[PDB]
């Protein structure tokens, strides 16, 4: 029954919106799960680290730590950072076993009109510097087991594919 | 029937030691379980962390957020780390709830006189500055769930203790 649900994407691509979504209509049909989302753990399990590759690696695989614990108890565990590193990804997955990567794909000039927190503008004023996309890499997966295109997909089409993935792998009736 | 089994006490009291007797016991009954003890976690989870009171209040807060992942998800969770301040013990009590607070209560000598990993010697010496004991607090628990006096039992009774108060508290048969 346990398993990671891993959302790597650009920032503003949609993984926490995504998250949100699928995370009621899981609980809702009464299924057991807990969420870190990268910007909310970032005040918590991994307060105090930035976003240079060493500090990235030490969240992402931290989050790894505390996801691998809940799979193997049962637990749907919903992941939403960006995860730039494919290496890294690839490490926690064969780590939790139970793990499903889903791309939350949006090209970089669709999250950058989007500019959900106005983050863009700031990475291209010189503001801050290393913004992933802009001048830090992000690392596509190459093979991933859902792919959710949100400049194309509406919120339900893009739930629905992680849905039925989970369905078909046998993690919910 | 999840819980989050809370041992402190000194450098030396018995903590990881209780641990693994109530590890082997409750997992030899069928119970499913997470060991999170000081010691390891600061090789993981908590790397880079010293011992300065800030570190410490650091390193506690996380262990008991992940203790409370795990135990409102169902998990028995053996934490056997120092926490020498009290009102940080009791904020990660009323944050978890179901939660045992037991005291591994050695004096200080019993502990110095075994000295299982050479440390007192170094912390007398000056090469181990604020050592819990000799050159930093230890609020003992006023109220708390179970106490061991290892200096008074033998594993077996110690242990025991606690699994009985887990069986009064119905979190295990
Ligand atoms: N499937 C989708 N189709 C269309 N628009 C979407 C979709 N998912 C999300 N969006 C929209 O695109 C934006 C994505 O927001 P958000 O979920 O915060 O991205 P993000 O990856 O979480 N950024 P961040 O969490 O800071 O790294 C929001 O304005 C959503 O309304
Ligand atoms: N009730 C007891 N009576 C006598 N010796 C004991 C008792 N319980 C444990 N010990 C011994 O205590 C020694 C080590 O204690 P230990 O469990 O490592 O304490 P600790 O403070 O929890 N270590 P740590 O987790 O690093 O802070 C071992 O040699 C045990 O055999
Ligand atoms: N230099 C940056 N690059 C990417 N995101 C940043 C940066 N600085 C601040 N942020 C914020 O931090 C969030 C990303 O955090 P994570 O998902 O936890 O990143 S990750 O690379 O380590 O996985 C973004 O949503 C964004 O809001
Ligand atoms: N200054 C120190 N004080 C106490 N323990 C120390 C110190 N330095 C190293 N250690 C080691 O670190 C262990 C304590 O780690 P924790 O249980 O995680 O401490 S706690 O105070 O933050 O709860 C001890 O068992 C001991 O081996
Ligand atoms: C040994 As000292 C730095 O606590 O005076
Ligand atoms: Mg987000
Ligand atoms: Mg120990
Ligand atoms: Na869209």
């Amino acid at each position: 029954r346990g398993v990671t649900i891993w959302l790597t994407g650009l920032s503003g691509a949609g993984k926490t919106t995504i998250t949100h979504a699928l995370e009621k209509k899981l609980r809702d049909s009464g299924y057991r799960l807990e969420v870190l989302d990268g910007d909310v753990v970032r005040t918590n399990l991994t307060k105090g680290l930035g976003f240079s590759k060493e500090d990235r690696d030490t969240n992402i695989r931290r989050i790894g730590f505390v996801s691998h614990l809940l799979t193997r108890n049962g637990v749907i565990v919903l992941v939403s950072a960006i995860s730039p590193y494919a290496a890294i990804r690839q490490e926690v997955k064969h780590t939790i076993g139970d793990f499903l990567e889903v791309f939350v794909n949006a090209p970089l000039a669709v999250c950058e009109e989007r500019d959900v927190k106005g983050l863009y503008a700031k990475a291209r004023s010189g503001e801050i510097k290393g913004f992933t996309g802009i001048d830090d890499p992000y690392e596509p997966p190459t093979n991933p087991d859902v792919e959710c295109r949100t400049d194309l997909e509406e919120l339900d089409e893009s739930v629905g594919k992680i849905w039925q993935k989970l369905v078909d792998l046998k993690y919910i009736e």
